[PDB]
């Protein structure tokens, strides 16, 4: 395989990426590192920014998990037809990074306090995607332009991790919801999908969602 | 008209690596300054995709997102690397330095008091991965990635600038850091904009803390 995916046995940060190969019927290797493993020291003490993911293509090793997205949108052609499309294309995975953000900070710091008024604020921080797609041919193709971008697939995740912390979250927004059922249709995402390399991977590793 | 437009609050923040570039690539611009006033208003806001600023213009495309805007400059100044190998380390390189400057904006606008020894010590090890990253390539006489500028070095630059002003000699356990900013703070037009009162007479944050 060309690619290697070297992570926790969760989904987390690496879910996008991960429907982005299998989507673009891309082959890789998952190196699963478990807590024991990282509680070691040694693969974490090699690692640049000491997290995880860490990325092989070749000889080529990258961290951070945005760096991996962008680095396979630019490889495989999924960053936008010009300049100016990749640009609002990073503007959408920055805005969905944002908000993964506030995502990971309510699941592990504050998931019982905060839950409330994190779910009571959502729709505030939904709104800005679906008036991306209002935006972009009444939100029939993709997030950006009418080509797939690495931010559809980090996009895609978000919104379905939402879904589980707060189902219906979608119901007041159909561009968003009618995107997440065009894209989760795609055959090999859907395979993928219904994989148990998927459905049987917790979303975060302390086991809330 | 220029065909660039800042458009931010009256602080450095997230918008002076940008303006660290464009200065440096002589580059003109316009600043389009946000009063609270203004922004307590909220037609601004309510106009920002994010509800935010930066807002950035580029003739008819209208940029969010500070990162956004740096690789955009980045791609089209040419300050993205040789290569697409090249292009991945510099989005590695500036993955790390958002990382570290949420960090710090966390600690300067929600608990500078109490976090401030804490952020202090914990310090060097965040700086660390780009000392290393430096003595990986030209023994850090060059660039942070590469023998070329890139939108990550502005970025970084910016990143050490702001650390030296929160933990005065923090830099003086990383020699390849410390001669990195003394390189690029030299760039003739860069060393002038940054002696500039448009850059000094900016407060780096929007609460007086620093
Ligand atoms: N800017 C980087 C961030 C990379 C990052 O955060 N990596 C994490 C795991 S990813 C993931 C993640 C986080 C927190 C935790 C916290 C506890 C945890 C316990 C068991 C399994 C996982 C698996 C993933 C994971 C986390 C756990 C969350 O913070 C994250 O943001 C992610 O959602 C990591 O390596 N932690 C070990 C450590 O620092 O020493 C990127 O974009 O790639
Ligand atoms: N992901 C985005 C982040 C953009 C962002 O955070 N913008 C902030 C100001 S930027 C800046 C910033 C923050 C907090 C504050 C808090 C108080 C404040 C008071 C007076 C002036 C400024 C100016 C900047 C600023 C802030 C202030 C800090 O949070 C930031 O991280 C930055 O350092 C904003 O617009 N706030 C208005 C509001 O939401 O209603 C990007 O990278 O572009």
């Amino acid at each position: 395989p060309p690619y290697t995916v070297v992570y926790f046995p969760v989904r987390g940060r690496c879910a996008a990426l991960r429907m982005l190969l299998a989507d673009q019927g891309q082959s890789w290797k998952e190196e699963v590192v478990t807590v024991e493993t990282w509680q070691e020291g040694s693969l974490k003490a090699s690692c640049l920014y000491g997290q995880l993911p860490k990325f092989q293509d070749g000889d080529l090793t990258l961290y951070q998990s945005n760096t991996i997205l962008r680095h396979l949108g630019r490889t495989l052609g999924l960053y936008g037809k010009d300049q100016q499309e990749a640009a609002l294309v990073d503007m959408v995975n920055d805005g969905v990074e944002d908000l993964r953000c506030k995502y990971v900070s309510l699941i592990y710091t504050n998931y019982e306090a905060g839950k409330d008024d994190y779910v009571k604020a959502l729709p505030g921080q939904l709104k800005p995607f679906e008036t991306l797609l209002s935006q972009n041919q009444g939100g029939k193709t993709f997030i950006v332009g009418d080509q797939i971008s690495f931010a559809d697939y980090n996009l895609l995740d978000l919104l379905l991790i939402h879904e589980v912390l707060a189902p219906g979250c979608l119901d007041a927004f159909p561009l968003l919801s009618a995107y997440v059922g065009r894209l989760s249709a795609r055959p090999k995402l859907k395979a993928f999908l219904a994989s148990p390399e998927y459905v049987n991977l917790p979303i975060n590793g302390n086991g809330k969602q």
